[PDB]
């Protein structure tokens, strides 16, 4: 009973039912991080640069010591200041519960400390000095409402709270809950929102979220016109506009239509029997069929990804890649893995593996290599396909692995617990400090838990590697960029030699757009922001930028960066005066 002129309906973000708003739970629904909770700094992608949200300013006491000054505006839905108690209790909460916004923070931070209401100061640890990993953590700083945390864990386990009740939701963001059930996920926007005069209001009032049970169906939707914001995987897409003539895009109107997300993995679990061994783990990287499930399943919207977990699909990303190295392992022109079965199962072959009677193989110490199974959840049509070619290739060379597609909140609960065998999962993008990203989320044990325990922060394959660990530790110690490519590169050496998982596909950044109710979309013609799909975690800006057909507004001022004329800070300012202060 929405008015559908006042309101953005999305798909391809939420799958499977509404669980909690609750970042410290073990699930929560698609839009609390997104839209809810903002943080001090909003990273810029497109721009490279950094909008102070929560944060008025930073300021640099030396190189190790980081200052953030909290707008006086900044204050909780329910009017309660955001102060700097709150960033200290979010980090600290995270810390305590093995989960939460910010995961691993303790590992690079000294400190954060509320030295003032309105002042947060963090401290970068000097054992293991990281200039990456010290400014993420502080500038992306998510505060989170101590004084509601703390009522609720006096009533009940954190872990448990819903925060299902949109009178009493206490949020940073424009929008809260406003209505759910089993069919639909419903936000409005909060009018009297405490940046209202910094960043204007998001022009939708409500954001509405029908839960489609797979692709399909949700694609059906989207080509009545019952889906403006749409995150959705969809076969031919091309042909909505071309053919059907809707009044729908992308971000680019010719190939590849979308911009990449990130990388995706076959993530193999180093905890189970047989998997746990690197030859095996090998086997499964040349068995792969790479170039046929992109074609068939992925429809050419992205490439195999380099093994090195780098994304050479940017040219200044290509130093970080050991070429050579590659081309030495791989045998092929740029180091990417070929599908080879011959040379799948002589390596299953060298390392003792026999198969048995029923065709599946046996180790010397004499581990089976199955019963497996595979995972992506229910309704992922791409990555389902994607499974089953793969799962008939590993069937193939004597490894037991069947498909199998639960919903979303099982497939969730199996991939962050660590008690999958084989998944495709995503990992981490282009950012200001990639590689070093996509190695300690993929390969960095410090961020994994053991097995039976949450983890969305990282590792979710239970790798363990020490090595890995130092390197992550010196890689940005100094800033000075050959120690970085040095530690880069033995990293690289590390995962050939080891393969705690296959980096196999760069992952799309699914985004598609109706123009029937709302204008102004971010695209190729209009880049205004770079990270517009509705499940992404940096989305927000998208619902500022767009207008009603019958209201369309300028582009808000805020905008671009300083020297631009608006107020997002440039990553080089931020690293010049890091350096100033050293
Ligand atoms: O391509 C697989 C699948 O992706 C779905 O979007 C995912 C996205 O790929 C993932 O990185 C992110 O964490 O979650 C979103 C869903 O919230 C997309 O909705 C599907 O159509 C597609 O089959």
């Amino acid at each position: 009973s929405l008015p559908r002129e006042d309101t953005v309906y999305i798909g391809g973000a939420l799958w499977g039912p509404a669980t909690t708003w609750n970042l410290y739970a073990p699930q929560s629904t698609w839009g609390t991080d997104q839209f809810m909770y903002l943080p001090a700094f909003q990273y810029d992608l497109g721009r490279d640069a950094w909008i102070p949200v929560i944060a008025e300013r930073y300021e640099f006491v030396d190189d190790k010591t980081l200052r953030i000054y909290i707008r006086p505006e900044a204050r909780w839905s329910d009017g309660v200041p955001i102060t700097a108690d709150d960033f200290v209790y979010a980090l600290e909460l995270t810390k305590e519960l093995g989960i939460g916004p910010g995961g691993g923070w303790d590992t690079y931070i000294e400190y954060v400390k509320a030295v003032d209401t309105k002042v947060v100061e963090f401290k970068a640890k000097e054992e293991n000095l990281n200039y990456f990993q010290f400014l993420s953590y502080s500038l992306g700083a998510q505060p989170m409402p101590k004084h509601v945390y703390e009522r609720i864990r006096a009533q009940m386990n954190i872990k448990d709270w819903i925060n299902d009740k949109p009178e009493e939701q206490v949020v940073s963001g424009p929008y809260k809950l406003y209505y759910y059930d089993p069919n639909i996920v419903v936000y409005q926007r909060v009018d009297d929102w405490w940046g209202k005069d910094i960043f204007g209001l998001p022009r939708p009032k409500y954001l509405a979220h029908v839960i489609y049970k797979d692709n399909p169906s949700a694609s059906l939707a989207f080509e009545r016109g019952d889906i403006d914001w749409n995150g959705l995987f969809i076969p031919s897409v091309w042909e909505l506009w071309e053919k059907k003539g809707l009044p729908v895009g992308t971000w680019y109107k010719k190939e590849p239509y979308f911009i990449p997300d990130g990388v995706g993995f076959v993530y193999v679990n180093n905890t189970k029997p047989g998997l746990s061994d690197p030859a095996v783990r090998k086997a499964i990287a040349y068995a792969i069929p790479y170039n046929e499930m992109l074609k068939k399943a992925y429809f050419g919207y992205g490439s195999q990804a380099h093994p090195s977990m780098v994304i050479d699909l940017f040219e200044p990303y290509k130093q970080y890649i050991d070429y050579e190295l590659a081309k030495k392992t791989f045998g092929t022109e740029d180091g990417r893995i070929p599908f080879d079965l011959d040379m799948a199962n002589k390596i299953l072959d060298e390392a003792g593996y026999k198969k048995g009677p029923d065709g599946v193989r046996v180790g010397p110490d004499g581990t089976k290599l199955g019963p497996y199974t595979i995972s992506v959840p229910y309704g992922w049509t791409d990555w389902m396909m994607m499974c089953e070619m793969i799962a008939k290739n590993l069937r193939s060379i004597g490894i037991d692995v069947k498909t199998e597609f639960p919903d979303f909140s099982v497939w969730a609960d199996r991939m962050t617990k660590g008690t999958f065998d084989l998944i495709i999962s995503w990992s981490v993008g282009p950012s200001f400090d990639h590689p070093f990203n996509i190695y300690r989320f993929v390969l960095d044990k410090r961020l994994s838990k053991p097995v039976g325990e949450v983890t969305w922060a990282g590792d979710w394959e239970r790798y363990d590697n020490d090595e890995v660990v130092e390197l992550l530790d010196k890689a940005v110690s100094t800033l000075d960029p050959e120690v970085r490519k040095q530690a880069y590169f033995r990293i690289q050496q590390i995962i050939y030699r080891d393969m705690p998982s296959i980096p196999a596909f760069y992952t799309a950044h699914w985004y598609e757009y109706s123009t029937k109710y709302w204008i102004n979309w971010p695209s190729e013609d209009n880049p205004a922001w770079f990270r517009p799909s509705p499940w992404h975690a940096d989305a927000w800006p998208t619902l500022f930028i767009i207008s009603k057909k019958s209201d369309p507004q300028p582009v808000p001022s805020w905008l671009g960066t300083v020297d631009e004329g608006g107020i997002e800070i440039p990553t080089a300012k931020i690293f010049e005066d890091l350096q100033k202060a050293t």
